[PDB]
């Protein structure tokens, strides 16, 4: 601002973008608009697929093509309504199957150069959607140590009819990972994760795996409060209330969102990008983070070994919040909930309002503002018990990694 | 000056030079001229751009004139109006086209001495023009160690149509890196990478591979003000506020002129030097040292790994701004930022206006004039308990580089 | 270091200088938004080290 002499100045950084709720979506009645390649028979589809994926190249168009000649037809029961946003999807005691939340919208003239016809299977069906959708996940991977999720898809279809199988796929070839740019194949992806997590009774439903990475994707952040909403035994409201940052208690007021259907579990939004209702999710680490640092840091502090592997972010407030999640983690261990539950002839503990114990000054509670207080006339500095605390739960961390929560325990608190 | 009996002095070192800012460009109306080498038919110089990349020898005129043949007619939509220093560039709900921003220029006769053709291909537009592209960044490194760039250039590019694909650069050539003092080839890949930036939603922005560095180049003061706004939890004004030494300040006033369009992240700005509009920006390491030293010596005093990396600048006052960066990092982590945010049925802390505390006479804000008078009350030197915070911060360093921060931390203080 | 000079004195004046300089930094207020400097009310004497 106002310099020595009279000068004042212009103080300003460069500005940032948003993300986009999927209440947005559905405002004017959109639909999800699949655009399916179909027109063919569905036996030389599965040709198209079986040969090709014996050498090291595959075509996105024939896998989708096949996909919805295949997934087609498979209806189940219907015990209940099923709504999201407005959009009815199926009458109650009627047939649904996997295809009528999207339309099909037949695909404009794209249709893909196809090769030679191998020997007729028609047969290949228990293990071939399987294996694309599992091919899938294995393509979402990024460590070659990681690769076990091969060796694990093998293990799982290698049983596929009775004991025989050989694996064309390459264990270090890259060819099929392109096919996560494609929305086709997520808006498929996530039609079955989302037709087949509501029938889990179905002799199908063993085509989840794969599938399942495409729930909750860049949603990690609702995760992170579930996790530290269970493993610290308060409520929710606690939970909220236990925040001391204004940065923090912004990004969960605008994870909050009220129209959103948080709480429904058969509801569109844990698909809300693979479905393409919404490219920039404001549940996400990238979104929120130091939202992402508090809650994975007081989990790791609560000796939960989850949270010793989350990644710290860069370019966040990190002593303040350390602070923060090293009171909060001291308050909880220090006055547990060993409140008595089953009585035969006697009664409670009757505590006889002591309210005066200057021991340590410490609360017999986990109320916030008691011990906010007792943080504030201590000079808001870690006393020697917390520090010796952070030492003990320090010590059990046995390998951390680079940039994880771990990490950053054992090198900032002993 | 005045010696023993009565000789004056003329005390006098050399002068030094001055930088030019963006808006003394564009005070006439000027325009850009990238004077474009054209009028060619499109698969022939596709062919001279293709022969000879595979062996030891490429053409910039060729490169050229391809990326003005195949980067036009790529409009795209327009939703907004675009404006950056009064020149208009598209008008809403129009076709804008990356090459709009700037005039073709026709080139006056310097046509290059074509080669003979190879076979025809016209198709190799999906990796050639981001070949070109990426091995500009790759011509940009400067470690041997670091031509990974080069390996994750030929994992982005074997991908290009299915699988299939051979790496024509030799890992250790050089004869690229000359490309990058031609000023028509640092215009055009400023022209798509800040075209493709404002529609990152193209199918074709994938381009922009190898183009990021020529945004914000030679501006690196600007990131090193945002990261110490952000890793600190400080507004603007308060880490304006927190300088403490005249050359400092003297550049921050220089860096905060008015009528830039700082903030604007749609606007020419950050293609300072790529578009020619200046030759020494005022926004660098080089025009602002000592700024550069504050700033991520503070960030790495709040414990930050990215400015543990930053280069310490030589030909500074180093031991006062080292004073200065202990000062504020020791007075940010005294006093967090503990402020109870959410409430059910309960308030703050409620301090009943202590103002006096004889521990340390620490004050229990971020204010800098208690702090300095607190400061000044030791006698402008480190106190014990400020040495130990330092000391163990750079216990935390594991390897520090030649002339970094975090060699100077480990060095200086333990 | 030049030869055949004198290098016990310049070696004192050049330590004396360096002490003096990192004693007494350069922490002026310089940006102010609502608040004034340290505004130090005239010390002039701290037998501590009798340093100024």
């Amino acid at each position: 601002r106002i310099k020595t002499n009279a000068a004042v100045a212009a103080v300003l950084p460069a500005n940032e973008d948003q993300a986009d709720y999927p209440s947005t979506f559905f405002e004017g009645g959109n639909e999800i608009r699949l655009y399916v390649n179909r027109g063919e028979k569905l036996d030389v589809l599965r040709q198209y697929v079986y040969m090709g994926l014996v050498e090291k190249n595959c075509r996105i168009q024939h896998v989708n093509a096949y996909l919805y000649a295949v997934l087609k037809g498979e209806r189940e029961l219907l015990e209940a309504d099923w709504d999201s946003f407005g959009h009815k999807i199926g009458i109650q005691g009627d047939k649904i199957g996997p295809f009528n939340l999207v339309r099909v919208e037949d695909i404009p003239d794209g249709l893909p150069d196809g090769k030679l016809n191998a020997e007729v299977s028609a047969e290949d069906d228990a293990w071939l959607p399987l294996f694309l959708l599992g091919l899938y996940r294995v393509g979402r991977a990024s460590e070659t140590a990681y690769r076990t999720l091969l060796m694990e898809s093998l293990i799982k279809q290698c049983k596929a009819i009775k004991s025989d199988w050989v694996s064309p796929v390459t264990a270090t070839h890259k060819y099929f990972d392109v096919w996560g740019n494609d929305g086709n194949y997520l808006k498929i992806v996530a039609c079955v994760d989302m037709f087949y997590n509501h029938f889990k009774k179905s002799i199908k439903a063993t085509f989840r795996w794969g599938t399942i990475v495409s729930r909750f994707k860049d949603c990690a952040a609702l995760a992170t409060l579930g996790h530290v909403v269970k493993i610290t035994g308060l409520t929710i409201e606690e939970v909220f209330t236990w925040v001391l940052q204004t940065e923090v208690a912004d990004e969960l007021v605008k994870m909050m969102k009220p129209g959103q259907e948080i709480d429904k579990s058969t509801s569109y939004m844990p698909y809300l990008i693979d479905m393409g209702i919404s490219a920039k999710s404001p549940y996400s680490t990238i979104k929120n983070p130091s939202f992402h640092f508090w809650g994975q840091l007081v989990a790791a502090l609560c000796r939960s070994k989850r949270a010793l592997n989350a990644r710290q972010p860069d370019e966040i407030d990190s002593m303040s919040i350390s602070n923060a999640s090293l009171l909060m983690a001291y308050a909880l261990g220090s006055s547990p909930d060993i409140e008595q539950q089953f009585s035969t002839g006697n009664t409670y503990r009757k505590p006889p309002k002591e309210a005066s114990y200057l021991v340590s000054e410490e609360p017999k509670n986990r109320s916030v503002v008691e011990w906010i207080a007792w943080y504030s006339d201590v000079d808001n500095k870690p006393t020697d018990d917390m520090l010796m605390m952070a030492k003990r739960v320090a010590g059990t961390i046995s390998g951390p990694r680079d940039n994880s929560v771990g990490k950053w325990i054992k090198q900032t608190y002993g």
